[PDB]
């Protein structure tokens, strides 16, 4: 901490800390995570190498990664505002579909990146990509396949957003796929599309019936197997696919047909990152200068 000057905290999670900070040395700009143990896991601390070497223009750039003390920290190249505080700015007008598209199409860039590293994100949302203003937008804060204790309650414990959660992730099932992060992207791009969160769930099965409610209950005909997961109940309620011309309005038919394959039941069937890069939707896409205020 010596080495770094907190210049202020600019959020918090379940078991790290997130600050504005400034190298006394060089005098580079970064964000810091502090994360808190009794020893800590080296395989979870394993994984965290890897990511350094995953440099790519769409994902946040990890710096260095320290152990010491009984903490880690997290050193990342520091971006100004997040798409959540950017979405909010923009709630009266609305972000102009040309800087959607721009955005969708470098998020999926960056994830058929990763993905093709065999790295998953685990839990992309708004406040979890950044953007800056030359009309970049980054992938940051990757999830471990399990770097602590299933997280529950935090020191001061805060709420884990459920919004983005592909529905195998909340019918229990125990091997995360490629396919999970591409279900909370679609999530995303209808959210800045309706200015509205898709699924707003409090709780996990508020989120999966606030999905079968608009998606329509899943069976076996769309989705082999899921009857036979973990979580699931044959005592779910049954509810109808509702219109899709309903959902994301006024968005176009290019930008309709691939959602729905964002957001298709079966993990299998879902988009690919690299297929929705060539989806007839991005044909017009272009890179736009978004206007922040900072
Ligand atoms: N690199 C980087 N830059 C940031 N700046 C920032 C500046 C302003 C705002 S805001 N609310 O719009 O004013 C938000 C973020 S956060 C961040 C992260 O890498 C990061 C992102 C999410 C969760 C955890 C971390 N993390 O581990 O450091």
């Amino acid at each position: 901490m010596e080495n770094f000057q907190k210049v202020e905290k600019i959020g918090e999670g379940t078991y790290g800390v997130v600050y504005k900070a400034r190298n006394k040395l060089t005098g580079e700009v970064v964000a810091l995570k502090k994360i808190r143990t009794e020893g800590v896991p080296s395989t979870a601390i394993r994984e965290i190498s890897l990511l350094k070497e995953l440099n790519h223009p769409n994902i946040v750039k990890l710096l260095d990664v320290i152990h010491t003390e009984n903490k880690l920290y997290l050193v990342f190249e520091f971006l100004h505002q997040d798409l959540k505080k950017f979405m909010d700015a923009s709630a009266l007008t609305g972000i102009p579909l040309p800087l959607i598209k721009s955005y969708l199409f470098q998020l999926l860039q960056g994830l058929a990146f990763c993905h093709s590293h065999r790295v998953l994100h685990r839990d992309l949302k708004p406040q979890n990509l950044l953007i800056n203003t030359e009309g970049a937008i980054k992938l940051a804060d990757f999830g471990l396949a399990r770097a602590f204790g299933v997280p529950v309650r935090t020191y001061t414990h805060e709420v884990v957003t459920l919004w983005y959660r592909a529905p195998e992730i909340l019918l229990g099932c125990k091997y995360y796929s490629t396919a999970v992060d591409i279900w909370s992207l679609g999530c995303i791009f209808a959210e800045m599309v309706t200015r509205r969160a898709l699924f707003p769930g409090d709780s996990e099965i508020d989120q999966l019936f606030r999905i079968f409610r608009t998606l329509g209950t899943p069976d076996e005909v769309v989705w082999p197997g899921v009857t036979s997961m973990p979580d699931y109940k044959p005592s779910f309620p049954k509810w109808a696919r509702q219109d899709f011309s309903k959902v994301v309005p006024p968005l176009d038919e290019d930008g309709r047909s691939l959602l729905s394959q964002m957001l298709h039941y079966d993990p299998n069937k879902r988009i690919s990152a690299k297929a929705a890069l060539a989806h007839p939707f991005f044909q017009d896409v272009t890179k736009p200068v978004p206007h922040l205020r900072l």
